[PDB]
């Protein structure tokens, strides 16, 4: 029995640059987890506490996600590599402009998945390929989700009557069409 | 073992001007309770019956508060005097005006607070600092409270429309960030 | 009523060399959180899983921490900064080493609590002294626990059968003295 | 409608390289659970009780996995073909060898898999990748565990203390990172 890089037992090798697609993924999902947490602030500090508990949860659940990866690369006995993470963007001039950039942040992580995952095809990784597919499924819904979220914004064309009404509904756990 | 001006056993002596900040800051809580008594019949007469509703709460609470620094006092075995209390202040021109003078008035009770825990510090009257910690703590609270709904109030930007939702979230008991 | 630095109503306005001291702080509660979990990593590839375990908790409990400081700011009217996070530390020799550094990470966090303190007794600003006390209070426990498990697995004086039995404790949330 | 190989009705048509290699996958897994079966008994021979009920298990699971490949022959239309079953290895000099005997037969079983799921993606049968997906999966948490076990063994070095520790750990059902 061979040992793998992290000194498990290893099951079967992973193509070096793979390793460090998962590792550069894990650093996509820490960054959308503190841009979300930078997100929860601003709403905060706008007196917009469903959107604030919104994107605190989504900031926790990120992370969540973040450490699925790494135990990924636990199980594939592949070394970890936590990388220095960026500060996010904290500013905003509308909530309809932070809601695109959640969207866009969403998007970028699925963008990333399957980068990883046409990476994981070409080397024939197909642990890696089935890894991911129940994570892309989620993020069909997430990206479902801030698109509702966006657009139920947009639609609200900046009246502060129409975005107490939705901060409401986020409060409330209504996040999704349902 | 001593007797205390207001007759009980004294464990230990409490400068006179640390007693006489005491009594005046207990003055500040029951005239906060006044004002917010005056905010909710001003809200009433106006059908905001959330509004009302909070600020009756409000009222009761720190008349509570009041009661607990005459608790402290009797404590320490030093004299009550309760004083002539003003007549609040009962006009505003909207509901955002009402709102910053009572986010004015809880940051000012707080102030009053800190100027006591000043003088105890100064006096070395240990007693005194711990017993107020926790009371400074409830304030930052509240002044977060009252910060949440001052803002909101003014998000608002005098719309009926969105001033009925929020006074419908003070009714269901929907007063904080959460 | 005057606006804080975040555009929230002020109680009162904040130093700013004790703002950053915050804002500073606030990034040793995360470079805590991401050191836990490279510590939850390096017991999981050795298959140390109540280690594992109990720092995978630890690192969700110091972004709580973190989190909590952010809302501290945000009532308090005060900006928040996210900062660049630093990558941990990965790389450990053994156990002991490791849980070395998991010591000197949550005293280093007391510390940097004790000077942002410090800062708030230098400039009376007795709502932050206040904040602050039960997190130090906290840290005493956490302290005495890391100090518990440190001591714990140094009298195992590297034997693997010693460590398997402490390693089993932490999995059945045996984590402190009691 | 067409009647398959094995007389029901066909839905789609399978490539008979694909079915033989099916057919071999399930004595595969036949052959997995005659080996645990093996190591349950040399395990209950050196009273190793937690090992001994731990690898009594695997072995029927085993088994429902290659019935759970029977059915989906079944399902497809395809002729089933029981395979003459090879005698099981019997014999180990240690338990951290006999170990790693068995992580490299979970590692075995999924290159089986993933020979079938290639086969099948060259042939386009998309019936097939998608039914083993899920099977890929849970092999990755297999693996994992079998890397968990052996790591945990290995760690122990031979001592009987440590290997008696873990022997109750398997008895009581801890049999995993978690
Ligand atoms: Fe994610
Ligand atoms: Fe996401
Ligand atoms: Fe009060
Ligand atoms: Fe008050
Ligand atoms: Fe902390
Ligand atoms: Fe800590
Ligand atoms: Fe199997
Ligand atoms: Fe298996």
């Amino acid at each position: 029995v061979a040992q793998g890089p992290n000194g498990r037992a290893l099951a079967e090798s992973m193509n070096p640059d793979l390793l460090s697609a998962i590792q550069q993924h894990i650093s996509i999902e820490r960054y959308a987890s503190v841009t979300y947490l930078a997100m929860s602030i601003w709403c905060a500090e706008r007196e917009l506490a469903g959107f604030y508990q919104f994107f605190d949860g989504e900031a926790k659940d990120e992370q969540s996600h973040a450490v699925h990866f790494t135990q990924y690369l636990i199980a594939r006995s592949q070394s970890n590599d936590l990388q220095t993470l960026d500060a996010p963007r904290q500013n905003w001039d509308s909530l309809a402009s932070l809601m695109a950039t959640a969207f866009q942040m969403e998007a970028d992580t699925t963008s990333s998945i399957q980068s990883v995952y046409a990476l994981a095809e070409r080397n024939s990784d197909t642990r890696t390929t089935v890894f991911l597919a129940p994570l892309i499924e989620a993020q069909i819904q997430s990206e479902d989700q801030f698109a509702y979220l966006l657009g139920r914004v947009k639609f609200a064309n900046g009246d502060p009557t129409a975005l107490l009404v939705i901060d409401n509904e986020l409060r409330a756990g209504q996040t999704q069409r349902g």
